[PDB]
């Protein structure tokens, strides 16, 4: 997250950390106590054997006994099309269930089909680059943004900081997009660069993919 600020301690308890053995690569959200959904582009290309799900966090570069870690069991996917940046969502099955606790907790979902007008405001956020040669984020960042439909496609949900340079970056992959209290979307890809001050964010459109996400949680 370029140009956002550190999240209270676990005000997200939904976020989750996708690691590997060299640490922090993408944001997930836990959406079940076995099942955390995040971008497949996170993914493509990665041995999912080796993925560690990292519930509870906040400070990635301090040991916090408010951690769950778990291994991926299984992985469900839904038409994943990284040439025309389109279904950049995937379900991770866990190799066990959270407890459900203070800092580990169930995100809330839109009902199918739900779009966002322009202007909704949202929170995004993420252990992403904070700028250039900054590096990632050791504290969760979380950043206002506010939903655009201008240069953005049907097939996103898009967002954009006015008046300054702001936005996702890598590392932020994956993570959920907040609008009123549900999980809108999950970050997919950005344009110009981080934080260009004219493209806008885009994120999965996490309404489009209830039912799907649905079929396999429930
Ligand atoms: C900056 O964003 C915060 C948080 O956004 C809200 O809560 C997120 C989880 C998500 O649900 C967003 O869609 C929400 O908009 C805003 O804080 C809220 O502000 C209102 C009005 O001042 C306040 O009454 C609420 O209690 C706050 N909500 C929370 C959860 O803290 C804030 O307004 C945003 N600022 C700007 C200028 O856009
Ligand atoms: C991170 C990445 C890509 C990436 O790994 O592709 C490699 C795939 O092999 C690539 C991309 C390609 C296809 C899709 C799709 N469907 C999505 C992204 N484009 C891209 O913009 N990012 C990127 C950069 C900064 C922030 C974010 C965000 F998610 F927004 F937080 C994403
Ligand atoms: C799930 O994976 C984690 C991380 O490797 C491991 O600590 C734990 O034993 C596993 N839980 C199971 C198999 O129930």
């Amino acid at each position: 997250i370029v140009g956002g600020r550190r999240a209270r301690p676990h005000a997200w308890p939904f976020m989750v950390s996708l690691q590997l053995r060299g640490g922090h690569f993408c944001g997930a959200t836990l959406i079940a106590p076995n099942f955390v959904m995040s971008a497949a582009h996170c993914v493509a290309n990665v041995n999912v054997r080796a993925v560690r799900v990292v519930l509870g966090a906040h400070n990635l570069s301090r040991r916090e006994p408010t951690r769950q870690v778990f291994a991926v069991q299984r992985i469900f996917e839904n038409g994943y099309d990284p040439v025309n940046l389109l279904n950049d969502i995937v379900i991770l099955q866990l190799n066990g269930s959270a407890t459900i606790n203070a800092n580990v907790q169930v995100a809330q979902l839109p009902a199918q089909g739900r779009r966002l007008g322009n202007g909704v405001q949202c929170l995004a956020m993420g252990w992403g680059l904070l700028g250039r040669n900054r590096g990632i984020a050791s504290v969760l960042q979380e950043l206002n943004v506010t939903v655009v439909t201008s240069l953005c496609r049907r097939s996103n949900v898009c967002t954009l900081v006015r008046g300054r340079q702001a936005g996702v970056c890598f590392g932020d992959s994956g993570s959920p997009l907040v609008c009123n209290g549900l999980i809108h979307g999950i970050a997919s890809f950005v344009r110009g660069g981080c934080a260009s001050g004219l493209y806008p964010d885009a994120f999965a459109p996490v309404a489009q993919f209830v039912n799907w996400i649905d079929s396999i949680i429930q």
